[PDB]
């Protein structure tokens, strides 16, 4: 089955935010907003911020997971490719094969569905640091968008859920990813070819 990727901020009024990184060759991270589109370098920190109109209760947690976007490929589960799983790259958390980690989160868990068989990653929600207004998560990218025998060029989708301490649905938002050497040049083509 495919999750939903249906944008719901419910009742805490929740969504995404992503910094302004700009597009120079040697950034590693950058955000487009007119594609709903990260680009990033492999394994490198991607800083998603959260955004809520209220408090959610304690116990509230923010799972992400990746789907294919392409209505083809949508039913196959997103992993790492048969290199990348095997490269002992372990942080001693994630297990090897899941392509989303969190990183600097010792309350992260990882999960792997019984019935769906995709893989996810959880961690508690929490309220900002102080004289912050949002909460920023570090993700990482495990495999290159091209890996073959992996995500083999087929785009991608991450969605984020708020979900209560039963795992019920809360919230939800999502945006496409790009994981490749030179995420820089790759926003401003695809920002061009969309123009076009
Ligand atoms: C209009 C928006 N604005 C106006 C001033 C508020 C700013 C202050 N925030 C607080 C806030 C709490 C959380 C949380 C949580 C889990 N419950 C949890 O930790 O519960 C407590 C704190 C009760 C123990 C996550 C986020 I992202 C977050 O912004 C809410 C919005
Ligand atoms: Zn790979």
């Amino acid at each position: 089955s495919v999750p939903s990727q249906k944008t719901y901020q419910g009742s805490y009024g929740f969504r995404l935010g992503f910094l302004h990184s700009g597009t120079a060759k040697s950034v590693t991270c950058t955000y487009s907003p007119a594609l709903n589109k990260l680009f990033c370098q492999l394994a490198k920190t991607c800083p998603v911020q959260l955004w809520v109109d209220s408090t959610p209760p304690p116990g509230t947690r923010v799972r992400a997971m990746a789907i294919y976007k392409q209505s083809q490929h949508m039913t196959e589960v997103v992993r790492r490719c048969p290199h990348h799983e095997r490269c002992s790259d372990s942080d001693g958390l994630a297990p090897p094969q899941h392509l989303i980690r969190v990183e600097g989160n010792l309350r992260a868990e990882y999960l792997d569905d019984r019935n769906t068989f995709r893989h996810s990653v959880v961690v508690p929600c929490e309220p900002p640091e102080v004289g912050s207004d949002c909460t920023t998560i570090h993700y990482n990218y495990m495999c290159y968008s091209s890996c073959m025998g992996g995500m083999n060029r087929r785009p991608i989708l991450t969605i984020i859920t708020l979900e209560d301490s039963s795992g019920n649905l809360l919230g939800r938002d999502s945006f496409e990813v790009r994981v490749c050497a030179c995420p820089g040049r790759d926003r401003r083509t695809e920002e061009e070819n969309l123009r076009k």
